[PDB]
């Protein structure tokens, strides 16, 4: 079987394998290239990826998610403490170590978080092998260029008891620039700018390669900063108009709040590519169907300042690096979020017009790049 590539991300996560010199993403049982990575436990099953997420509303507490901000950590870990106060499931200490403790078939069970994302690489796993049609055994998966040797570690056994080989552990970063081909030995240094907005966390990393070896020369960003925060925007935006509209306030009622955000992040892929999109609900609250609409510019401008935002990582970046706007070569787009049309010119504006690489899928180039690596490497 080939080795494959799999960006096990925070959010979502895609698997590619490389074969007759092209890169191939593959998509999943429900025909998409990237699955999220949810996991979730019922009275009579264990759901991963979308089968899981779509019944997040449905089963909060027994949905586990953001495994990937927990992996590799402990539990008296500040970012642990401040993070397990926004999650639905319940997160315990044992012996230091932290654990999702989720209700599987009447029973309390708990796993590592490294058991939880095993699961979601297992999902990946499989979706490679009924595309290949044989067994999946080697494979590259990337991490965050932030992560340290904990974190590798718990990434790596994560793989090995989802019985994958890990071959290698590659920064996200390093991915991007691989599906790209900046890579390649010019005779000359060079440096990219790798801007990567996902899900829910941003990250710009500045590597300089020369002789084909790279040197992650500087990073920032924000690891609370995503996509699900313009769902947020569009969400609150919408709570007040079906206020307005209907004097009935559905904040409180979960469900409803939760069929919102699923149909504002829909109203946002289309908006970028479409000047507007209409948000049909039924039944929302009570029995009140809430059907209107939003357009880009309306879009635009609730996340104004969050994407306004987005250069301040960008500036640091560079000022840490001790490089000038002019000495940055290549800008390379990652992560689904950079989709959006006002990402993409504010970050040109800011770069005096320089072209942007974005003909592969940003969410799917940590992919890409790994499954190239995956092949080089067997
Ligand atoms: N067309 C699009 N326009 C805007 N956002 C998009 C689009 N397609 C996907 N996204 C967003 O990308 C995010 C997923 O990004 P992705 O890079 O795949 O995740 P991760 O951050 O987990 O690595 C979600 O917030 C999703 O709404
Ligand atoms: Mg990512």
């Amino acid at each position: 079987g080939p080795a494959v590539g799999i960006d096990l991300g925070t959010t979502y996560s895609c698997v590619g394998v490389f074969q007759h010199g092209k890169v191939e993403i593959i998509a999943n049982d429900q025909g998409n290239r990237t699955t999220p990575s949810y996991v979730a436990f019922t009275d009579t099953e264990r759901l991963i990826g979308d089968a899981a997420k779509n019944q997040v509303a449905m089963n909060p507490t027994n949905t586990v998610f953001d495994a990937k901000r927990l992996i590799g950590r402990r539990f008296d870990d500040a970012v642990v403490q401040s993070d397990m106060k926004h999650w639905p499931f319940m997160v315990v200490n044992d012996a230091g170590r932290p654990k999702v403790q989720v209700e599987y078939k009447g029973e309390t069970k708990s796993f590592y978080p490294e058991e939880v994302s095993s699961m979601v690489l297992t999902k990946m796993k499989e979706i490679a092998e009924a595309y290949l049609g044989k067994t999946v055994t080697n494979a590259v998966v990337t991490v965050p260029a932030y992560f340290n040797d904990s974190q590798r570690q718990a990434t790596k056994d994560a793989g090995t008891i989802a019985g994958l080989n890990v071959l290698r552990i590659i920064n996200e970063p390093t991915a991007a620039a691989i599906a790209y081909g900046l890579d390649k030995k010019v005779g000359a240094e060079r440096n990219v700018l790798i801007f990567d907005l996902g899900g829910g966390t941003f990250n710009v990393s500045i590597l300089t390669i020369e002789d084909g070896i790279f040197e992650v020369k500087s990073t920032a960003g924000d690891t609370h900063l995503g996509g699900e925060d313009f769902d947020n925007r569009m969400v609150n935006h919408f709570i007040a108009e079906f206020k307005r509209k209907h004097k009935k306030d559905i904040s409180e009622n979960k469900r409803a709040v939760r069929r919102l955000r699923t149909a504002c992040e829909r109203a946002k892929r289309t908006l970028s590519s479409s000047t507007q999109a209409s948000i049909e609900i039924d039944s929302l609250y009570e029995g009140i169907d809430f059907y209107t609409s939003i357009t880009r510019a309306r879009f635009e401008e609730l996340n104004a300042d969050l994407f306004r935002g987005t250069l301040d990582p960008v500036e640091k970046a560079l000022r840490d690096a001790k490089l000038d706007k002019s000495q940055i070569h290549d800008i390379v787009l990652v992560g689904g979020s950079t989709r959006i049309p006002k990402i993409q010119k504010l970050l040109q504006d800011f770069f005096n017009g320089k072209e942007l690489n974005k003909s592969i899928n940003p969410d799917e180039a940590v992919a890409y790049g790994a499954a190239v690596q995956a092949a080089i490497l067997s």
